[PDB]
C-alpha cells in the first residue's frame, strides 16, 4: 500500500523514488511509437493556446507585469524539470483559473494597501516551499486515502463542464463583435459564420476520424494508425481550407517575439527579496503566511485528485505513481519560480486525462460483446519533455503559427472536453435516468440496488455538484477549494446514515 | 403468378382487379395512426419542390408555352385519379428529367419545321393511348418477369446517385453568383454561408432525430412518435432560425398567384387537335406515332422498374400489386392530359421508395442483434390522395410558402437520397471490398461463393453503372432506356456463360 504510514522521517518520499526509478530506462525506450508522436502533436496546441490566452488576460488584470513571454517560460522550465525528474510523468502542469483569481485578488490587495506586487511573491514562494518541505518530512500526503469516487467523479465532471462552457462561450463573442449586418478589424462581413464553419468542421472530422479506427474497414494495422492520427489530420485540413480563402478576415494565434519581459521598462529578471525601489515593510515579511496556506491547498488538491483520477485501476498503470515526490516537485518548483517574477504552476487535469487516455491501446473484442476493454496504458518519459520543449521554444518559430485560425482550435478543445467523459461512473448512472428500468445493464451497481436508491444517490450528487458550480460563479469564487473539501466528511457522516452498507459498498466501490 | 399469360383477353387486368378491389375499405379504415399524418407532411414538400423547379426549367427552355401552374395542376390531378383507382397506391406520379430531355428535343424540333408545338403533342397522345390499351389488351405487360435483380440494383442505385449529385450541386451556385468579398439580388454578403449552415442543421437533425427513433431512451411510444417526426421538426426549428435573423437575404420558395395559363396571350386551355392559327399538315398526324413509341417506352420502364423495387418480398407488402392496371391507368392520364397542354407524369423511384419506407413499422430485435427485421408496410389510400390534393391548392396558400428559404429543403433532399440506399445488394457488396475477407457478414452470397468471384460481379455491376452514367451525361441523353433494356440480354447471355449456376443462384437471387 503505498499510502500507508510508515512512521519514519521522509520514509514516503525514500519509498516512492525506489518504487518509480528501477524502471527509468524503460521510460525511454517506450517512445519508439506512431502514438506517442501522435499525442506529442495533440497535445503541443493543447497546452500552448491556454497559456496564450491566460497570459493575455493576466497582462490585461496587472499593470504589465505578467505577460504572456514569463507564462510560456515558467511553462517550459516547469514541465522539463517534473518530466526529468518526476514520478508521474503522466501530469501536464500549466496555469489553472483559480490562480488567475488568487493572482487578481493579491494584485487588488497589494494596490489597495500601497505594497508592491512582485516583492510579496517572493515571500509567498518561501512560506510554500517551507510548508512543502515540512509535510513532505511529516509524511501528510496519506490523507488521500479518504478521497473516494463520490468526490473525484464530481471534480471530474464539474472540469468538464467548465471546459466545454467555455469553449462555447469563446465562440458568442466572434458574432458579438461582428455582428451580421451587411452593406484589430471590427464589424467586419463573413466573419462569423466561417468561425462557425471551420470550428464544427474540425469538430466532426475529428469526430469521424474517432469512430473509423474501430470500425472493420481497412487492414488492422492501416486503420489504427490512421485512427491515432485523427486530430492533426483535421487541424491540417481545416488550415489548409481557411488558407485557401482569401478575402474574409479570420482571428489568427498570436505569439510575441524575443525573449524578454513584456514591460523592461520597469521589471527584471531577478527581484530582490527586500524592497526594490522602496523598502519593504517588516510586518509583511511574517504576514505572508496566509496566502501561502491558501495557495498550497489550492495545489496540493488539484495535484492529489488529478493524480487519483488517472491511476484508476480500470486503467492500465503497471509502473506505479507516486503521492510524495510529486507533491514536494511541483510545490518547490513553484516556490522557487517566484523569486523570477514567474507564475505558479500544477497538474492541468483535462490536459492530463487527454494525455493519458491518449496513448492507452485498446485489445481486439470479437465481433460481438462490450467496448473493448483497455490493455495497457504506454507510459514514458519522452511526451511530456518534448511537449514542453516545443512550447518553450515557440517563439522562434511563429511565422507557421501566425497561419492558424482561432476557430480550428475551438473545435478541438470541444473534442477534447467531450471525449473526456468517458470513464466516470457519475456519467454513466446519469444516463440510467432516462433509459426505462428494463434497458439498464448488467453492471454490479445495478443488480444488487434498487433503482430509487440509485437515482437518490445521482440526485445527490448533481446537487453537490450545482452548489459547487454556483460557488465558482460567485465572487466568493477563491473558496472553492474549501467546499470541495467538506465532501469527504459528507460522505463520512451523512451518506452512511442515509444509505445501508451493502448500497454504500456496490455504489461506493474503490475499484 | 401475377406475371402469367392467362390467354383470355384482357385477363391480367381482370385479375388485378379482382385480386386488389376486395380490400378497398380497408385501405381507408388503415389510415388512423400518426405514422400517417407524419408521412403525408414530409411528403408533401418533396413532391412541391421539384415541380416548381421543373416548371421553372420548362419555361424557361419553352416560349412560356408550358410553366409551373399547368405542372402544378397536371400532378394533382394525375395523383388524385391514380390514388382513387389505382392498384399501387403507394406510387409517387411526378415529372422526371428525361421528360424534360424530350419535350426540349420536340420543341427544338418542331421550331425548325414550321410546326406547332402543343398541336404536335395532341396526336402524340391519341397514339401513346392507342399503344396503352393494344398492350394491355394482348397482355404485353407480363415481361417484366426478365427483369432480374441485375437491372433493378443498377437502376435503384444510379437513381439515388443522380438525386445526391444535383442537390449538391444545387449549393455551388450560391457560392458562383453570391462569392465571398466583403466590403434578383447578386454579390451579397452573409449569404452563401448562412445557406450552407441552414442545410448542413437541418440534415443533421434529421439523422439524430432517426437515430433517437430506435436508442433505448424514453418510454417506447413517445420515443417511437418522436422517432417518426423528425422531419417535420427539423424543418420547423431551421425555418424558425431563418426567421430570427433579420437584414441577410436568403432565397425564399416561390409559387405563382392564381389559376391562370402563364401565358394566357398566345394560349389556352383547350387545344383544338385540327389547329390553332394554322392548318396542321397531315403527313404529321400519323408521322406522330416514332415519338410515341419513345414516351411510351420511357414510362413503361420507369413505372415497371420502380413497381418492382418497391414490391420486393423482403419488404411486406400482403394487399399485392399490379402491373396491368397501374400502366393503363398512368398511360391513358398521360395522353389524355395531352389535350389540355398538361405535360405527361411517371412514377418517381425516390419520392416512391421514401413514400413506402416511410409507413414500414420495425420489430423489436435483440440487443446483441442484427438491424430489426421489417414487421409490416402499412398501405393504405388516403396518404397520396392527401399529398396529390395538398399539391393542388399550393397556390390559395403561399404567404406562409413564402417564408421558407430553399436550402432547409436541400437537406431534407440529402436525408432522403442518403436513406435510399439501404436495402440493396449491390450497395452492400460495394462495403465488402474495403472491409478485410476475415469480417464479411453471414449471408447465403459470402458462404456460397468465393471472395473474388463476388468482387469480380460487383466490379461488372460498376462497370454498367459507369456506362450508363456516361450516356446519361452525353448529349444522345435520350437513348438511355435502350441502353438499360440491353442489361436483361447481358444477363441472359454473358453472365451465364462467366458464372456457374451455383454461383447465378446465390448472387442472382430472387429472394
Amino acid at each position: 500500500d503505498p499510502l500507508r504510514r510508515t512512521g519514519r522521517p521522509f520514509g514516503g518520499l525514500i519509498r516512492d523514488v525506489r518504487r518509480r526509478y528501477p524502471h527509468y530506462l524503460s521510460d525511454f525506450r517506450d517512445a519508439l511509437d506512431p502514438q506517442c508522436l501522435a499525442a506529442v502533436i495533440f497535445i503541443y496546441f493543447a497546452a500552448l493556446s491556454p497559456a496564450i490566452t491566460f497570459g493575455g488576460l493576466l497582462g490585461e488584470k496587472t499593470q504589465d507585469l505578467i505577460g504572456v513571454s514569463e507564462l510560456i517560460m515558467s511553462t517550459a522550465l516547469q514541465g522539463v524539470v517534473f518530466c526529468l525528474l518526476g514520478a508521474q510523468p503522466l501530469l501536464v502542469i500549466g496555469f489553472s483559473g483559480p490562480l488567475l483569481v488568487f493572482e487578481e485578488a493579491f494584485f487588488s490587495f497589494c494596490s489597495s494597501n500601497h505594497l508592491e506586487y512582485l516583492v510579496g511573491r517572493v515571500w509567498i514562494g518561501f512560506w510554500l516551499v517551507f510548508l512543502a518541505l515540512l509535510m513532505v518530512a511529516l509524511e501528510g500526503s496519506f490523507l488521500v486515502r479518504f478521497v473516494s469516487r463520490f468526490t473525484q467523479e464530481i471534480f471530474a465532471f464539474l472540469i468538464s463542464l467548465i471546459f466545454i462552457y467555455e469553449t462555447f462561450y469563446k465562440l458568442v463573442k466572434i458574432f458579438q463583435e461582428h455582428p451580421l449586418h451587411g452593406c484589430k478589424p471590427r464589424g467586419q462581413p463573413n466573419t462569423a459564420l466561417l468561425s462557425l464553419v471551420l470550428m464544427a468542421g474540425t469538430f466532426f472530422i475529428a469526430f469521424f476520424l474517432r469512430k473509423f479506427k474501430n470500425s472493420r474497414f481497412f487492414p488492422g494495422r492501416i486503420r489504427r494508425v490512421i485512427g491515432d492520427f485523427g486530430v492533426p489530420i483535421a487541424i491540417l485540413i481545416m488550415v489548409l481550407v481557411d488558407y485557401s480563402i482569401e478575402d474574409t478576415y479570420t482571428q489568427k494565434l498570436s505569439v510575441p517575439s524575443g525573449f524578454s519581459v513584456t514591460a523592461p521598462e520597469k521589471r527584471g529578471w531577478v527581484i530582490n527579496p527586500l524592497g526594490e525601489k522602496s523598502p519593504f515593510p517588516v510586518w509583511m515579511m511574517v504576514a505572508s503566511l496566509l496566502p501561502a496556506i491558501l495557495v498550497f491547498i489550492l495545489i496540493f488538491m488539484e495535484t492529489q485528485i488529478t493524480t487519483l483520477i488517472i491511476s484508476k485501476k480500470e486503467r492500465m498503470l503497471q509502473k506505479g505513481s507516486g503521492f510524495h515526490l510529486d507533491l514536494l516537485l511541483i510545490v518547490a518548483m513553484g516556490g522557487i519560480c517566484a523569486l523570477f517574477g514567474l507564475p505558479w504552476l500544477a497538474a492541468a487535469t483535462v490536459r492530463s486525462v487527454t494525455h493519458a487516455n491518449a496513448l492507452t491501446v485498446m485489445s481486439k473484442a470479437v465481433a460481438p460483446g462490450d467496448k473493448p476493454k483497455i490493455q495497457e496504458v504506454k507510459e514514458q518519459r519522452v511526451t511530456g519533455l518534448l511537449v514542453a520543449l516545443l512550447v518553450g521554444l515557440s517563439i522562434v518559430i511563429g511565422d507557421l503559427l501566425r497561419q492558424i485560425p482561432l476557430a480550428v482550435l475551438f473545435g478541438i478543445f470541444l473534442y477534447m472536453g467531450v471525449t473526456s467523459l468517458n470513464g466516470i461512473q457519475f456519467y454513466e448512472r446519469l444516463h440510467l435516468l432516462l433509459m426505462p428500468p428494463k434497458h439498464h445493464p448488467d453492471v454490479t451497481y445495478v443488480k444488487k440496488v434498487r433503482t430509487l436508491r440509485m437515482h437518490l444517490f445521482t440526485a445527490l450528487q448533481l446537487l453537490c455538484l450545482a452548489l459547487l458550480w454556483a460557488v465558482m460563479s460567485t465572487a466568493a469564487s477563491l473558496a472553492f477549494p474549501f467546499i470541495l473539501i467538506l465532501t469527504v466528511p459528507l460522505r463520512m457522516v451523512v451518506l452512511t446514515r442515509i444509505f445501508t452498507d451493502r448500497e454504500m459498498k456496490c455504489l461506493d466501490a474503490n475499484e
